[PDB]
């Protein structure tokens, strides 16, 4: 429930600054820049897979403009391709949950290789 | 984690900001101006505790800079009180843990009060 688009535009951001943090203490892990912990790597996994369900909540009409957005327009014209770009990442996070789940280090670093391409694959398109 | 300072202030931000989002739903139920409904109360009472858990940690030796704050200096010159604060929420979150998941009206308003109480116990000296 967000009273102002100032308020959805705030959560999102917010919920994408949470998860980036926490994605990255994985990716650091997977990319062979950090010691592999499989517990703490399954602690921030939780933690995405959490708030990834958040941010793409708050994309409603008329909070496409202010309050620091960098939203693009293609967001509501394109809202299938944005609907599309959204569900890559969902299908990608739950492959990093699973990952998450085995402790494998290769498959959380695949994982994070594909959740890293959804990230991207969605700002290319629909982010400035 | 944070690379730079400024990271942990976003970061911290960002956390407070979702857990108002989430704990105004709940108050929003307890206040009676949304019909209360325990399925949804104790997800979004989930959320806040588990969101709890993340911008007490993100007050880290000089992040009182690299990014536009609003944490006062006492944050660091009186350590030990903002552990207070930190503390008397982090009790305050427990209880309403507790009540999301028992499903009880009287235990989750009673629980919002508290919780409600020690944000602003902690901005009053701190934010
Ligand atoms: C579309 C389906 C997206 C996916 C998948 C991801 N992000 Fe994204 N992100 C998206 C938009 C449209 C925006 C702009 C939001 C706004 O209104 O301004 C963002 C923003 C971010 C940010 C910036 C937050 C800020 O500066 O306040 C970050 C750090 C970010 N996104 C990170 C991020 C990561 C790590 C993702 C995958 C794990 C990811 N995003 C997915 C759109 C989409
Ligand atoms: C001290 C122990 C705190 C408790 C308990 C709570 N908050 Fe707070 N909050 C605190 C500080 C020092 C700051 C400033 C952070 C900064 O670096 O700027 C904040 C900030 C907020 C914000 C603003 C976020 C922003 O504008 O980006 C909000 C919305 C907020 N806090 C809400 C909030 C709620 C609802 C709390 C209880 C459930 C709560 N905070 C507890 C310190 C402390």
């Amino acid at each position: 429930q967000f009273q102002k688009p100032g308020d959805a535009i705030e959560y999102r951001q917010s919920a994408f600054t949470l998860i980036a943090n926490h994605f990255g203490r994985v990716a650091a892990m997977a990319q062979g820049k950090a010691p592999f912990d499989a517990k703490v790597a399954a602690e921030n996994i939780a933690l995405v897979s959490t708030l990834s369900k958040l941010p793409l909540t708050a994309f409603g009409p008329g909070t496409d403009k202010g309050h620091g957005t960098e939203a693009k327009p293609a967001v509501w014209s394109d809202a299938a391709g944005f609907k599309a770009a959204a569900d890559k990442f969902a299908a990608a996070v739950d492959k990093l949950d699973a990952a998450g789940k085995t402790g494998d280090f290769a498959q959380i670093k695949a994982a994070v290789g594909e959740t890293g391409g959804a990230c991207k694959g969605c700002h290319d398109k629909f982010k400035e």
